[PDB]
Formats: structure tokens, sequence, C-alpha cells
DNA sequence: GGGGGAAGGATTCT
DNA sequence: CATAGAATCCTTCCCCC
């Protein structure tokens, strides 16, 4: 094939600055605030100027004010970036048919039936971030390849205002040379397994003995790793469908007593169905973050959709699971549903 | 042995 | 100190045939 992949950079910052032109040049940070205390929360993204001192997507908001106390710290308004994204996806629509929303910030395109060649595809990135640039004024990342992961490489080499291409024979060359932790997919817990083999190089899952590998880190990453290696990887730039929608909130102290703690599952309830907007579930799962972090969770599949009045009535039986099957206290309460009609 | 699909947790991603 | 939305995967289990 030929796939184009778009990311746009420091996407919930970059927005804040379009909105406040006032804040480029200084860094800026998005919080997501937890209400426990002032400025409990984590950090949702933050400008390349903030980066450079360490301040990133993840890290505590308290954290983030030790190393840069005189940032510019907002509030996340994920409803704004979600319309603005929803304007840059339907810009991007207009270059091909078959588009891949991968998240609220990123889409892969299937140039295929579109343009011949490599720099036909690389002109049409050079469009493609120059509309989004008029438009919107939102600079982004293309990355062109021969397929999803190898273009999603590419844009992340690239960043930030960048295109690149990685032809047939970079991607044979990245096949031996690339950190396989770069690899889309390979997080901290499978990068040291894979090292724990002496697995460095995308190459080197091919002259390993296939069960050492899946015995390691699981038959199905096994297999999409050596299908890379191999070069053979392809995968089609499909529509995504929401397959499952869900809330949950941090309390403002731990607690394991339940009528503490309905209020915040029953709002998490609330803007679930909201959210639902006419699709109906058959599944429930009541998600609970214990003071130690660690998230355990009950569900529950029926025949038949769940109306809003049994969700009330089953979250609290699962919830009620919850408490009975485990000893530590609550901190955090969600509830999440799917197999819609 | 295996179709299925659950359930609970792990991992990764944005 | 440790947000939040969401997908896909693994393991175990179950319930038939
Ligand atoms: N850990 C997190 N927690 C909450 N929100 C997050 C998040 N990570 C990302 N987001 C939200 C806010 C992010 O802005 C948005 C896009 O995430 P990316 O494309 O992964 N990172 P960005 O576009 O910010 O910078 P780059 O230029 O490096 O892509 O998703
Ligand atoms: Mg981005
Ligand atoms: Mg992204």
């Amino acid at each position: 094939m030929i796939v184009l992949f778009v990311d746009f950079d420091y996407f919930y910052a970059q927005v804040e600055e379009v909105l406040n032109p006032s804040l480029k040049g200084k860094p800026v940070v998005v919080c997501v605030f937890s209400g426990r205390f002032e400025d409990s929360g984590a950090v949702a993204t933050a400008n390349y100027e903030a980066r450079k001192f360490g301040v990133k997507a993840g890290i505590p908001i308290v954290e983030a004010k030790k190393i840069l106390p005189n940032a510019v710290y907002l509030p996340m308004r994920k409803e704004v970036y979600q319309q603005v994204s929803s304007r840059i996806m339907n810009l991007l629509r207009e270059y091909s048919e078959k588009i891949e929303i991968a998240s609220i910030d990123e889409a892969y395109l299937d140039i295929s039936d579109k343009v011949r060649d490599y720099r036909e595809a690389y002109n049409l990135g050079l469009e493609i971030k120059n509309k989004i640039l008029e438009k919107e004024k939102i600079t982004v990342t293309v990355g062109i390849s021969k397929n999803k992961v190898f273009a999603k490489i590419a844009a992340d080499m690239a960043k930030p205002n960048g295109i690149k291409v990685i032809d047939d024979e970079e991607v044979k060359r990245l096949i031996r040379e690339l950190d396989i932790a770069d690899v889309p997919g390979i997080g901290n817990i499978t990068a040291e397994k894979l090292k724990k083999l002496g697995i460095n190089k995308l190459v080197d899952t091919l002259s390993i003995e296939f069960d050492k590998l899946k015995g390691m880190i699981g038959e199905a990453k096994a297999k999409y790793l050596i299908s890379l290696a191999r070069d053979e990887y392809n995968e089609p730039i499909r529509t995504r469908v929401r397959k499952s929608i869900g809330r949950i909130v941090t309390m403002k102290r731990n607690s394991r007593n339940l009528e503490e703690i309905k209020p915040y599952l029953f709002r998490a309830i609330e803007e679930s169905y909201y959210k639902l907007d006419k699709r109906i579930p058959k599944a429930i799962h009541v998600v609970a973050v214990t003071e130690d972090l660690d998230i355990v969770s009950r569900g529950r599949t029926f025949p038949h959709g769940i109306s809003k009045e049994t969700a009330y009535s089953e979250s609290v039986k699962l919830l009620q699971k919850i408490l009975e099957e485990d000893e530590r206290k609550i901190r955090r309460i969600g509830v999440r549903f799917s197999k819609f009609i």
C-alpha cells in the first residue's frame, strides 16, 4: 500500500495556543485536576517548550510545578479539543475514502488509489500540512511508508512540524537498526523481556526459536513482530467502531464505604449514558483503583440491553462484589459499558 | 480437542 | 505523587458436542 499518517503536535496545548496566542513561546501545561488537594492530578500534555524541562504527558502536576513553577497551567477542556480535531479530521477525509482515525489527534490515510510513488505522497503530505495550517492554524507531523506501523514510526522520528517518508529500502534498514522498543506496541514491560532474550532489533526475532518468543511475550505480539521483521506486516486501513464507553472519577478521599462511593459511581453512570447517545449496551463493568493504585474490576454480560435504572442497580452489586472480595480502600471509581446493540 | 464466550487482569496507546 | 478514555491481549473457566 501507501499509508500517510498524521499526528497533531502537542495537541491539547497547541489548541490553547490558537485560542490565546499570547501563550506561544512560554511553556504551556494542560492539566487533569483530580480534586483531592490543591494541584492534585496529572499532566495531559505540554508544549515542546515545557518538554525541554521534562514536563510531559503522564507526570504529576505537583512534580511539574517544582520543575517549571512559572509555566502556564490550564485545565483540560477536552470538548474544545475534540471539536477542533473533528474539524481537522473532516479536512482529512477530503484526501481518501479509506481513513482510520486512531485517536483524538491521529489518522491513517490509505492513499494508494490516489498517488503513485513516494514523492507524490510526500507532496500530498505537504498539501495536508498547509491546509490544516490555514484552516485551523495547527501544525502536525506526517509519516509516510508502506504500512501503518512504519508510517507511524516515520512521524515519531520527524516530530515536531515534520514530514518524513520511509521508502522500501529504509524499512529494510530499520528492520536491522531500529531499537525494538521504538516499535508501536512495545512498551516498557515487553521491551525488558525482549532484551532479556538479547532481542534488540526487529530482525532479531527471526533467529529465535518461535516458542521461546511466544513463551515470553505472548502469541499475538510474537507474530506481530515477526510479521514486521519479515516485511510482510500488512493491515488494512479500517473504520474504527467505538466498542466501549465509560467514565472514571477520583474521590476526594479514599474509602471503602458504600454510601460514600455511590455518588461518584452514579455521576459516572449518568455521564456514560449521555455519552452512549442511543447506543444500547449488554455489558457493564465497574472499575476501581485501590489505595495502592491497583486496578480491579467486576462486570456482567446480560442477554439484553441495560436501562439506566438497571445500570444503577447492577453497578452497586458489582461494586459490592469488589468491596467483598478485596480489602484495600478505593481511590478511583468508574463504570464502563460494552457490547452495543 | 475445540467452538464459543465470558471474566479479571495486563499491557499499551492516546 | 501517580488523569482519564479506550483497545487488545492473556489466563482461566465454563458449557456444551
Ligand atoms: N497520558 C495522557 N493522559 C491524558 N491525555 C493524554 C495523555 N497522553 C496523550 N493525551 C491526550 C492529550 C494529547 O495532546 C493528545 C494527543 O496525544 P499524543 O499525540 O500522543 N501527544 P501530543 O499530540 O500532545 O504531542 P506529540 O506532538 O508528541 O504528539 O491526547
Ligand atoms: Mg500528537
Ligand atoms: Mg497522537
